[PDB]
């Protein structure tokens, strides 16, 4: 058969557009997402009209017994994956003394404990045809401070760090891992910032490229990765922000 | 007199940073899990020093076990000035191998500690104007050590919190940073299963020509803490004898 | 001026630089070869380049001198009429311990490995203006941000060559010319019997590189293919480590 | 009584540094290339804390010039224990105005000078036990300052010569390592000509709430000269009040 794609979070945003170029380019697709069923559905019918086969599961990648009942639906139903991207996220936006422990481990078990265990599944099935790629998609909140974005930022440090450790122990089963960081995309994610105005006023005005990054930009990022032509890019996080973290003032 | 908490403190870095600390005039709250019979000699021999100890058991992979020691250090000292985040757990196996309790475990004690302490410690600190948080990290935060993931993944994040403290605590006139270490020879290294590779890696790939020791990471957690470096903030310092400057 | 593309690589007789002109020549690209003083190397290289059906001029100019630069774009602007592509990978250096560089040494590296990337910039921006912008992207390697034995001279240089990379990306966004730079671990070419150390460098990326094999130089020319593509125009002033994971560790 | 140089220490932070210094019991040389009388002022100065200063004109662009002011130094105090590499110079201007003779002239002044000055200095520190060497940089270095290309594509040359000499000179127990600062209103912010944004944007943006001082500068210099940092190597340790963790 033909080649497998899972893409996490793909209803919508990054992940729905890289679900479509994957498919473009002739990957079968698991569609997931936790509870925007219409949009998952819808982008499954798109996909299918390239003649792919497209799966669609509904599993909270923050909880792990999830996790691995997708991955059996991906073994029953494609039996075998070659290439993963970790891209759902959620989180808890507000000041850090204001922050709790459920919004602590809502947002640390969506954003980085996924991939871990997404990981451990996927490379059980890479490895039935000989490796494949994950790629997992950061912000710059990782290495720098973002306003209210503690919860995100600190699993996205984590999401990186565990980047480096699969790319080194998942090596021998000939997968390749990495990550792309993104500076502000207008998607729907960002309605979850009360600071949105800001963000996208900062975006447009401050990056040297001239112009906001848009999902294209991350698509073709994750594109490459995954192309055999960066098999030996390993661990490693691109940003792709117009160049708007050079910047001081 | 000022008051310091360290996390961890009945031995190793922390037992050290504790009575550098002393020796420097602060009450100290020593902080253990499990091994009482340590925390208890170290705080006598802090109390030597001829300042106060408050001795507190409280694992600080629970966040309500945090705040129990915050409010027993609230009744027995009403301030506090300084706190070192260092202790740290962990499960040490390839990345396979672990499972989901194992994460939590470890990511429990590493960094969500941080955040807690850090939310109880400022409100403790903005009584008297301020006050500095350090914290403990190493390389592999931000390097593959082998089987350290859980670790490595949880310093990581540790870092990243350590910035988004910087930033927000700053109002409160609390200065924050971290400080990250090589190898050092401490009952930590007892969990590895490559122990002696470790220690002979540090011993003969080190530029400096030595491990770093216990000494040289208090040595700049106080300087850290001192006033002097208060115009540094959200930032982690490798001591590590240039080991990670190789690329061999 | 010319109906397709152009490109230009710095030290591209051999090596790195050789594999990128001919990657960009499969891709329709018109090729400007440079060389300092591998002549014959240079015409056999524009001679498999001119079978793929693209035009090639080939140049000699030393580009860790700036006079030689202008002269090299002006045959350029001669013989093209535009640029599109501008690949910085001509390197040297002197491979000895700290303690025994003198100024020299010092200024014969910089000048080739570093200065030469803004000089060559500025004119490649200029040329570059003729269609409205383009991509330029530099070579350096771990050396830049890491300690490599006997390397510091061109270390060094690449540390600045970096650093150039982050100005250049800002300044020249205006002109809509995309600047980025990919950095290689140890690859098996004619440049490591500058090492005394040779053998050191090559039985550590052997044994160590977490991929189970060394870099290739088209590990590097992918790099380079992917960041002058489009597909990489919202990348800017990075540095990409292309390294099969050696740099991740430490033991 | 130990020796230290600061390489163009006339005024600002070098000046600073000096001072510090020779508060601390060092004996000092001062270093400048053309501010003779302040630099004699400097001098005066610290003469009346009780230590030997030397005053010696050099260019560091030159290493001729480095090589005779470490012969006097060897001369006058025949040791030097500490080695502040801090002078500075350049040009700036948008890229694409720059001319060979402003790339030369930065990266000579900026980066070439501590190849040699670091040489010199090794040769008299490897005869007494050792010594160390702090380089000051900027957060131009790694990130885009408007018209500095010259001098952060200089600094980002010091701090990877920084990280080779911190290796290579461990042999000589000579500690290495550079000092990156956020704006600063000394005299040279007067050669930029967005001076008042620089300003603006360091008192409004910066995390502490405040500009960074030259005294925070040195109080970083003094502990990577102190006993207290010797297995820090080959780090360039960021003071900027966090300003560089903000992105907007
Ligand atoms: N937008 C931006 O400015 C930037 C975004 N990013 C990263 O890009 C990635 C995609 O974000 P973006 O496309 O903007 O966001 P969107 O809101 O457009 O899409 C988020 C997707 O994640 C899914 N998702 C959220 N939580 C879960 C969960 N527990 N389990 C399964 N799926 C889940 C959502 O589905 P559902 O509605 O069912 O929850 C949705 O499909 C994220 O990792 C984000 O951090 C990085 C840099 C900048
Ligand atoms: N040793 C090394 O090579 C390096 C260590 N580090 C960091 O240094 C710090 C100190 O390590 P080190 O001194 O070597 O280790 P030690 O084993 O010597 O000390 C660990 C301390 O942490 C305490 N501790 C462990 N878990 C908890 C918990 N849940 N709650 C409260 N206290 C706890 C221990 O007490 P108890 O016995 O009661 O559990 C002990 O007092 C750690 O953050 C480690 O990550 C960094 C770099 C290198
Ligand atoms: N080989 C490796 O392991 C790695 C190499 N790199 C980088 O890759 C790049 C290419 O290296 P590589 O292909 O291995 O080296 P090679 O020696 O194979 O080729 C170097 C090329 O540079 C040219 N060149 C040297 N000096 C000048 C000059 N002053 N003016 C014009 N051309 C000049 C040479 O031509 P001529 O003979 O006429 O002088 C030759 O064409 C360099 O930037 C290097 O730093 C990076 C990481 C690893
Ligand atoms: N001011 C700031 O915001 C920041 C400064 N820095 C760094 O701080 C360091 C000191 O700068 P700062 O104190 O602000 O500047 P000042 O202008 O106050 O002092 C500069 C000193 O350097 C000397 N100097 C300049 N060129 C040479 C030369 N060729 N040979 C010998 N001495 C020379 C000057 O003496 P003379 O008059 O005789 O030439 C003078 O004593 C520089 O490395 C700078 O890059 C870093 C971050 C921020
Ligand atoms: O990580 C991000 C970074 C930026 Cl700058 C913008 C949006 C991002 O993505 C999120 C942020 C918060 C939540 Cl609740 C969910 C998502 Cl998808
Ligand atoms: O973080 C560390 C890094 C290193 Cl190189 C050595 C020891 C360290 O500290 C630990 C490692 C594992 C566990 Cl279980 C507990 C601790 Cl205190
Ligand atoms: O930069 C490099 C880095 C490595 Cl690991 C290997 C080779 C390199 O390339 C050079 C090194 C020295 C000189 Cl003189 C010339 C060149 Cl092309
Ligand atoms: O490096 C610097 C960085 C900043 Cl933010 C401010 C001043 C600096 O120092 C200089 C800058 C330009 C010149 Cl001509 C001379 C010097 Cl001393």
């Amino acid at each position: 058969q033909n080649k497998c794609a899972l893409v996490t979070g793909s209803s919508r945003g990054v992940g729905k557009a890289a679900a479509i170029r994957l498919a473009e380019n002739g990957y079968n697709i698991v569609i997931n997402y936790a509870r925007s069923k219409k949009a998952a559905l819808e982008t499954a019918e798109e996909i299918e009209k390239l003649g792919v086969k497209v799966l669609v599961v509904k599993a909270n990648v923050g909880q792990p017994a999830k996790i691995k009942e997708m991955f059996q639906q991906i073994d029953e139903t494609f039996g075998r994956l070659d290439v993963f991207v970790n891209n759902a996220a959620s989180g808890v936006l507000r000041p850090v003394m204001e922050l709790e422990e459920t919004h602590w481990d809502w947002t640390m078990n969506i954003n980085a404990k996924a991939l871990l265990f997404c990981a451990q599944e996927a490379a059980k099935l890479m490895e039935k045809n000989g490796g494949g790629h994950i790629v997992s998609i950061s912000s710059l909140g990782s290495i720098r401070y973002l306003e209210n974005y503690t919860t995100v930022g600190v699993s996205k440090a984590a999401l990186e760090a565990l980047t480096r450790y699969l790319a080194v122990e998942l090596s021998p089963k000939q997968i390749i891992v990495n990550a792309v960081s993104g500076g502000a995309i207008d998607t729907d994610a960002l309605k979850h910032f009360p600071n949105r105005e800001d963000l996208l006023e900062d975006a447009r005005q401050n990056t040297p490229a001239g112009r906001m990054v848009e999902i294209k930009d991350m698509v073709d990022t994750v594109e490459f990765l995954v192309s055999s032509k960066a098999d030996m890019i390993r661990g490693q996080t691109i940003i792709v922000d117009g160049g708007r973290s050079l910047l001081v003032l």
